[PDB]
């Protein structure tokens, strides 16, 4: 049996732990690959994956896993493998990323983004392998969400084998571009900006998928994926129209699934492009923009205005802190106190594809650029392709930036340490470049502790701290909206963000 998904883009590449954009995860790491623990789907559970089972130490700083026996490899036409899981995949996996050493860091550019911006390289100081099927992460300090962690897409086991036969070919990219993994589905065939074909995999460690061949129709466009979702030539989409949702609902061919998001979308103000370097200048540009009239106008009622990075749904939610409101007079004021009454110019980038936090950052920018224009403010709104996008980003190249995020497991950290922190800032998806110690010091120590209620205690400061240096516009939480064909049995919404497929049966 044969499901069609029509993708909102297209995937970045094929190895997760060089990409951030739930676009390529939806189409790599889902589908192809596995972790050593997991997710249940629709929860932040954790679950045995490639480890059977694990320990930590009673210092909470020496994790061991028993990798499971069995676990077979995809074949590829230039690729059979020879045997099956071991620690020696585990532990290639990491040191690609942690040790500069490996003949794999730098292949593929060596944008090891999630891995820099957490910070593992100063956390994990070694990945033992005790034996074949017993592996073992020594850190320098107990990590609260380590193990959650490490059932990320970033995380995902990659084979030692294929790799040395590619080091070997003298060709190691293949590693990265023709993907082999364990997961329940491998990639049969890739037509750039098109099409993706998967097979279900036989020799799959666990449930095999009851779907004989996945196709991910890659179709930006809302409207089109809506039609194409009627005529079933598509029986799963994400991020419906908010228009259209009203028609969804009414129509009876689709189950239009919904649940709370766990999402953010902000704009990032490039905090070393001056004049952004002037927190009066990011306050006052925060002012000057009307935030209701975008969430009226954009979200349409599947979002409301955000003033935390960490969404209500959160478990450690400052409800106390006030957002800023607008006001374009004071805009105007802090303005003539930076010395820019005169006003200046800025780029605003706004990705060409929908996103769970930003259903038009087209639109969203022209609205900003106006409210801008109003207080002598001038932008430039500047879009790439998706993937180029996201690289430039990280670069550095713009000094405002549409961006959003959808937790990837569940816990704070995952907000404001990968997204706000210095490490972050320098190699990760920090795309503000802004690094603060005030902030450090209450981020940092939170992620040490297992003590819940000094965790929460932290991270409720954060937001006021982050809320006063303005390092990005917070803009507004989504929910979440996932047509699917009522054809289409045991589909489940994923909070985590991921469209997965192997669960579901259509028939």
């Amino acid at each position: 049996k044969t499901l069609v998904y029509c993708s909102e883009g297209s995937p970045e590449g094929f190895n997760p732990q060089l990409f951030t954009s739930g676009t390529t995860y939806d189409a790599s790491s889902v589908p192809l690959y596995n972790r050593l623990v997991e997710f249940k789907i629709g929860t932040t559970e954790v679950i045995p994956g490639l480890a059977e089972k694990w320990e930590v130490s009673e210092d909470g700083k020496t994790y061991t896993f028993h990798l499971r026996k069995g676990v077979k490899w995809h074949d590829n036409k230039e690729f059979k493998p020879t045997r099956e899981l071991n620690a020696d995949d585990v532990v290639f996996s990491f040191d690609r990323q942690k040790n500069a050493q490996n003949p794999y860091h730098k292949v593929s550019g060596g944008s090891y983004e999630y891995f820099e911006g957490m910070g593992l390289p100063e956390l994990i100081s070694e990945v033992k392998k005790v034996d074949d099927n017993t592996v073992q992460f020594v850190l320098t300090r107990p990590e609260a969400p380590f193990l959650a962690d490490l059932a990320m897409d970033f995380a995902s086991i990659l084979s030692k084998e294929y790799a040395d036969a590619m080091m070997k070919a003298g060709t190691p990219e293949k590693l990265d571009l023709n993907p082999i993994g364990t997961g329940p589905f491998q990639l049969q065939q890739y037509q750039k900006d098109s099409r993706i074909r998967y097979k279900a995999f036989d020799g799959y460690w666990g449930t095999k998928p009851q779907i004989d061949t996945l196709v991910f129709s890659i179709t930006p466009d809302a409207s089109v994926r809506y039609a194409k979702l009627q005529k079933n030539e598509c029986q799963v989409m994400p991020y419906p129209n908010p228009a259209d949702i009203a028609r969804m609902k009414q129509d009876k061919s689709i189950n239009l699934m919904e649940m709370p998001g766990l999402n953010v979308g902000y704009l990032s103000y490039n905090v070393q492009k001056k004049p952004l370097d002037d927190v009066k200048v990011r306050q006052a540009l925060t002012y000057a923009v009307n935030k209701d009239a975008i969430i009226k106008a954009v979200y349409q009622g599947a979002g409301v205005s955000a003033k935390n990075l960490i969404p209500p749904t959160m478990w450690g939610y400052n409800d106390d802190v006030q957002d800023y409101t607008y006001d374009p007079e004071k805009a105007k004021a802090l303005l003539k106190e930076a010395g820019l009454e005169k006003g200046f110019s800025i780029d605003l980038w706004a990705m060409p594809v929908q996103r769970p936090y930003n259903p038009n950052a087209r639109r969203m920018a022209e609205m900003i650029q106006a409210d801008w224009a109003k207080v002598g403010v001038q932008a430039k709104i500047v879009t790439y392709e998706w993937g180029e996008y996201l690289k430039r980003a990280k670069d550095g190249e713009h000094q405002t930036v549409m961006m959003g995020w959808t937790g990837d497991n569940g816990d704070p950290d995952n907000f404001f340490a990968t997204l706000f922190s210095c490490a972050a800032s320098e190699q990760g998806s920090n795309y503000s470049k802004w690094c603060y110690k005030p902030f450090e010091d209450l981020i940092q120590p939170a992620r040490a502790t297992d003590d819940h209620n000094k965790r929460v205690e932290l991270y409720k400061q954060a937001q006021v701290v982050m809320h006063d240096q303005a390092p990005a516009l917070i803009i507004a939480h989504s929910t979440v909206f996932e047509p699917v064909r009522k054809e289409v049995k045991g589909y489940v919404v994923d909070p985590l963000g991921k469209h997965h497929f192997e669960n579901v049966s259509i028939e």
